[PDB]
């Protein structure tokens, strides 16, 4: 659930989810990628086009950390919605060298809208 991402996201990053994320670039929250995080929103917003089974937004799954990473409950239904939010937020951690507060108040219009994002 969109709970359980927030929560990844702040032990990955250490940030605050909602001020951070939720509204980064042209694709967190939502055309081309401003920068390195906003990719990582772009891979997720795809990621989650392909989930089926579940809800990406509303059902819970099962998961754990083991060793600096996040591991999925293979065995759990909605596994493939906890390998978008885990892969999102170990991207995110991976691409904080970059991270640009201003990329919060991102212009939409500024946006480069592309036709096939996927
Ligand atoms: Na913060
Ligand atoms: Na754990």
């Amino acid at each position: 659930s969109l709970l359980q991402l927030r929560k990844m996201i702040k032990k990955m990053t250490n940030k605050e989810p909602i001020l951070s994320y939720s509204k980064y670039g042209c694709n967190c929250g939502m055309g081309k990628p401003v920068d390195a995080t906003d990719t990582c929103c772009s891979i997720h917003n795809c990621c989650y086009g392909k989930v089926t089974s579940c809800s990406t937004k509303w059902d819970s799954y099962s998961y754990s950390w083991e060793n600096g990473d996040i591991v999925c409950d293979e065995k759990h239904p909605c596994k493939d919605v906890c390998e978008c939010d885990k892969a999102v937020a170990t991207c995110f951690r991976d691409n904080l060298d970059t991270y640009k507060k201003r990329n919060i108040f991102h212009p939409t219009s500024s946006c480069v809208k592309v036709s096939t994002p996927c």
